[PDB]
């Protein structure tokens, strides 16, 4: 449906239901039906034409709750809840399944992974990461999932892992040149880009660029804004990134990153602010 959608997040009193969604065709953002709950921290993907959101914080607890946005019907509705709770996860899909992937259970710092199989509506458990991670940033790439940076509880980290389907286990690849806890992870072309995020002293504008043909990561032009907490994806050929915190604010700022021009563009705004949103294009 060639739109984004930017999902959840806080706003620097509340934590958000609310979902917008943005017409790349009039530059505009208008407003989505509300999730059941509000989430912040939360993970967001496109399943066989459907938007999930699983896990956040609603305020008061983190949440094992799944919900499911049908475009059609404009409404949410709760799937099986993960096996674990988890707000600051990252989540994507493969093969048909939604795997959420680290995240902080309200106690705990995760190196645990969930695939959800919307066939039986179950949750089972794949293979956990080497590293515990909240705060991560997840993508496909290929046969595997890449799993960049986040927090093990004490560090910020710049550890990349990649999970393998055939092997289904992770190993590491080469580590992004900046730690990044709360960064955003989208793939662009053949190549995995890292942006934004916290490295233990400031809320990053920086950006950077992994290629598989060689396991190496490089730099790509900043942003104009801060932003950790943000929450990125590619459309028509652009990455944008949305919302997050720039070390003072929770932004509704969006930029827009030209692969030719090597520039970034602002867009235009989000009607709320959204630091620790789900971003996803739909
Ligand atoms: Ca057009
Ligand atoms: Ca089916
Ligand atoms: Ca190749």
């Amino acid at each position: 449906h060639g739109h984004i959608y930017a999902v959840g997040g806080y706003d620097g009193h509340t934590h958000l239901n609310s979902v917008e969604a943005y017409d790349p065709e009039t530059d505009t953002w208008s407003f989505v039906a509300p999730m059941n709950t509000r989430r912040s921290g939360v993970g967001v993907a496109v399943l066989h034409n459907a938007i999930y959101a699983a896990g956040g914080y609603d305020g008061q607890d983190q949440l094992n709750s799944v919900e499911r946005y049908d475009v059609e019907t404009e409404t949410w509705t709760f799937v099986a809840p993960m096996k674990h709770r988890r707000s600051a996860l990252g989540i994507t899909v493969h093969h048909g399944h939604i795997y959420a992937v680290g995240g902080y259970d309200g106690h705990t710092h995760l190196n645990s992974v969930e695939a959800y199989d919307p066939e039986t509506d179950t949750w089972s458990f794949v293979a956990p990461m080497n590293t515990r991670r909240s705060g991560v940033g997840v993508a496909v790439l290929h046969n595997a999932i890449y799993a960049a940076g986040g927090y093990d509880g004490q560090d910020q980290l710049n550890s990349v892992e990649r999970y393998d389907v055939e092997t289904e286990t992770w190993t590491f690849v080469a580590p992004m040149k900046h730690r990044r806890s709360a960064l955003g992870i989208t793939v662009h072309h053949g190549h995995i880009y890292a942006v934004g995020g916290y490295d233990g002293h400031t809320h990053l504008n920086s950006v950077e660029a992994y290629d598989p043909e060689t396991d190496t990561w490089s730099f790509v032009a900043p942003m104009n804004t801060r932003r950790s907490g943000v929450g990125v994806a590619v459309l028509h050929n652009a990455i944008y990134a949305a919302g997050g915190y720039d070390g003072q604010d929770q932004l509704n700022s969006v930029e827009r990153y030209d692969v030719e021009t090597e520039t970034w563009t602002f867009v235009a705004p989000m009607k709320h602010r959204r630091s620790a949103l789900g971003i996803t294009v739909h």
